[PDB]
């Protein structure tokens, strides 16, 4: 019963390296990109003045 | 009725030195196999941190 219980005691408690780490490197990439997002949107009020010196 | 009853009085409590000899045996491998089965189940945690650096 007690080595059962510790198979029930895991993927509910317990967490998983493989779907975690692949969550994790995507969060890294999604993180990585939307910052990159950010310093092609500065410019934009840098053009919203080029055009009157 | 000396010699009966000591006859009688083996098998019910003297033990034959060859099927004991064999489950004794029986044991000991099983006892190995088992301890070799730990060895290889120890890095099955190690393969999960494998996959992340």
């Amino acid at each position: 019963i007690n080595e059962n219980v510790n198979a029930s005691k895991s993927r509910i408690k317990d967490t998983d390296f493989a779907k975690e780490t692949t969550a994790l490197t995507k969060a890294q990439i999604l993180s990585q990109a939307s910052s990159s997002v950010l310093a092609q949107a500065k410019q934009a009020p840098n053009s919203a003045l080029a055009l009157l010196g």
